[PDB]
């Protein structure tokens, strides 16, 4: 597994509540939601 | 398995609740919900 | 697999709920929803 | 498997309840939902 | 399997409910629905 992730120029704003990243790289990601 | 993930000028705004990422990369992804 | 995904001059706005990703990529994706 | 997703300038506005990605790409994608 | 999604000037408006994305792309995909 190769991974690249780029991100330019985001205006981000007025982000409430709850906010984890704006990348997630892994070999397993497990999300559980209740 | 080899990724590549690009954003580029994005505006993000107003975000209420809940916000994991913009981009994800694994070799499993799995999301159990309820 | 290779996987290329892109994305340029998105505007997102009121986004209220949850919200996990713009982009996706693994070898597997699994989604339990209730 | 090759995969390229583009997208190009989107207005995504007012989004409720529940928003998994804009692209998704996997060598399998499973969905299970009640 | 070679797959090319190109998406442009999408306007996305007032999606109540549940958005799983605009992209899919996969070498199998199985949806169990109820």
């Amino acid at each position: 597994l190769i991974v690249t992730q780029t991100m330019k120029g985001l205006d981000i704003q007025k982000v409430a509540g709850t906010w984890y990243s704006l990348a997630m790289a892994a070999s397993d990601i497990s999300l559980l939601d209740a």
